[PDB]
């Protein structure tokens, strides 16, 4: 029905979403992740949060190296997690599940995010109205410097070999928490949104409506209290605003570059 | 009736679901697990949780090696289990048992998960309405780095031999807790869901309905209290949110890769 | 009337259900246990519970070796029994005794589990309605690594000799507690289930109904209190949730592998 | 519908918005970022905030170098964050989403800033009236001195090579916090603005209206309290006015120069 382009791609495979990973763009749009196996020059990475250890060098770009560097940087002295990078929060209405990927911002498997069936005629909401409140807090980012020679490859000649398989290397990874409290009801949206806002900022619709809660990151003790009612979600948001070495966060978003002109990559996702 | 594809396959055989295990894809879809017996290069693994011991090397990928590495990593100093990875929770409606595998996310033996008969005309629920509340908390993951040479095999020539038997190696394993409180009743869903939500967030339908509770992982002391009523399940969820070395968790989900292009593997399960 | 296939076979002969035991599949389906007498390569075993002693090596697979290894592993330091592996609990209805083996999950001798006669026309319940509440707590498992050379035999040539007698070696053994409180009554199921649930979560039907209690494992002091009423069974479940070296548990379930392709074995049991 | 030119471009890619970065102007207007890979002379940078370490020299202009220099300058002695650089705050009305980029000041992806769809006929607001209160606090800036020889390149001859690809180097980067509390309602603007101003400076419209909150920078503890109501946003503004080394701020605005005559660059963005 529509197509959307975004530069901040959502983290669908954490095993393969690491700094310096090179992947084909068509595969990323398809939601696959096909790596381009070629040696890379040593890369330089920097951290948004202030600490005595910000600049790091990685000889071999790998997820283990990225995780170890993040751990040591956040364990370094003079580290402050009091300031975050961004905090988005919105209560919107959805009538299809395929359009719920707009909230995430890129191509996602909603059928696995929420234990539902979407294929076929089930893309429409079972109930009458579908509302959802979503929040996304970005604490810090790891960003990688552009290549000194203009090519990320170590031989500087694999670009000619990689024709047809468009190289695209991950340049940035965003760490933070995410949460959605999707609600399906048979009442009117004017009252469903009123009840949702009252519950979040403080009766029968919220008790007769279908709930679908999905949380990424954050304190587990606060996250598990969501089942206790609508105060649990607001406590999961209010608490844990400041990130600590104990609770760094889970990679939620990542940015990509074209590996040829080193420009930014815009993923494309279609919504029906 | 329908087919679904998912990248996070559910752990059906814990004995064979270990990091680096190579298995045929057709067998995994069939729910069998046929290993590809061939030497593998030493692998590098990383842990989602922050600790002084994150990066590990495994010469021979095996379940005992994975378990020992997980134990030593979680016993290492500067370990924090306060932050989890994900927390999904939903109360949905099911009218068949074969479609209950949507909640798990992959092909499962519901006939062995719940002590029922599904084969034949028994796939439909015995009672009128079937509801179920399910929760899944993912605490941490072990993820393995992509091969440096692009091939996971140690001879780099077994790929030619393994034609027809599509190699697929386990790249990630998810640790966490899972729980379902499936309920069958003769009343209306509008009241059954209301009663379930009231019991979880706080009378005759819940006492005259058929119960089916299935829990994976978590504290045993909290899990055994589920039989005491509906407060036991909510206490099993609320308590044990933060994972500790005493209670690491049971592997619930795992991701797979194609071992030829090192892309992600999407398992396929049909629902009738 | 129906046939069922399951991968988690129930422990019918504890003397012969040990890790590494090789038995014919036809015999296991028949409920016999015919060993395949052939030397085996040394095997590696791992334990689900966290302890300083997880990985063990067994030169000669035997029940005494398995028991000694389990004892020493659970007596090792840094052992935590606070987390279990699974906890299933369901209150179902049965109208035949042959179909009561669905609750166990494999072929069992119900005629010896409950001191009744099933052969002939006695397979039906004597009373009008038959209900049963069953619980199964799995604390930990011992699992054995796949053979390095792909063959479990020590000569690597006994596979050719073992044709017709399909080799099947036990790969995993599950330790835990089990319990069933089978009830036969002349009233309606809608009231029998109500009374059972009220008694378990807290009058004449439960006192005029026929009782059949079967418990495997758990604390003996709590198990013997079942005869005192319906609070004894709920106390046997609530207490002893956390397993200790004093009360490890009895092998209740075991998994098997085909010893040729090392795939998982699915036992088949028919229900009439 | 209209075109606007501004000299303070908004930070859309923090990974590529660093001091000394050279990018094509057409790409910046397109919202792409294509770097001009050429060696640069060592640059001199200065900091708006008063500290013992103000003047810095950067041999290789990179994001990691800029971040490290900012960290060390703000950690230097005799640093005062009591005085900021600017504080803009306005409550305006918007009837389209494409015109909401006027508040930011340059070309932005409103479709990713707010989880909405804009492409096609959805550019209009779903509700009747659209109001928004926005605040932007600029604490300090890093500014780079003009080249001594009049050319930023290190060979002083790459200007002839870079014809057609108009070089444009980032000269200044603004650090600060930003926030918008966009509101959609069905009432009249005369009452919606009244309610918004009363809530910010202190009932049914604000509870039945659709909320869209977007915050960049600032204290996370204060930012997460926005969900609690309208006092959270006013507390996020009132608190954290003075910037500290613990909470420096996120780059929100940057200025650019033409790299040929060293004049200021005016980006152009169209609004429909
Ligand atoms: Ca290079
Ligand atoms: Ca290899
Ligand atoms: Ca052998
Ligand atoms: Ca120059």
């Amino acid at each position: 029905s529509s197509t959307l382009t975004s530069d901040q791609i959502v983290v669908t495979v954490p095993q393969k979403t690491f700094i310096g990973g090179v992947y084909n763009s068509t595969t990323l749009d398809n939601l696959d992740y096909t790596p381009i196996s070629y040696p890379l020059d040593p890369i330089t990475v920097s951290y948004s949060f202030p600490s005595d250890f910000i600049v790091d060098t990685i000889e071999r770009p790998s997820l283990s190296s990225m995780r170890a560097s993040v751990f040591k940087a956040m364990r370094a002295a003079n580290f402050s997690g009091e300031q975050s990078l961004a905090f988005d929060y919105n209560i919107k209405q959805f009538s299809y599940y395929s359009e719920l990927k707009i909230a995430f911002g890129s191509n996602v498997n909603i059928g696995k995010i929420f234990s539902i069936d979407i294929s076929g005629s089930n893309n429409k909401i079972k109930r009458t109205t579908g509302v959802f409140a979503k929040f996304t807090q970005k604490n810090f980012t790891i960003d990688m410097d552009l290549p000194a020679d203009g090519n990320i490859f170590k031989n500087n000649s694999d670009l000619a070999l990689t024709n047809g398989k468009n190289p695209v290397y991950i340049s940035s990874v965003t760490y933070g928490r995410l949460g959605i409290i999707s609600i399906e009801s048979n009442a009117s949206y004017n009252e469903v949104n009123f009840a949702l806002k009252a519950a979040l900022t403080a009766k029968k619709i919220l008790e007769e409506s279908d709930l679908s809660v999905y949380l990424v990151g954050g304190r587990g003790t606060d996250a598990v209290q969501v089942i206790k009612g609508f105060a649990g979600f607001s406590n999961f948001i209010v608490n844990g605003g400041q990130f600590t070495p104990e609770a760094p966060g889970v990679p939620i978003y990542f940015s990509a570059s074209h590996a040829s002109d080193n420009s930014v990559y815009y993923t494309t996702f279609t919504i029906d």
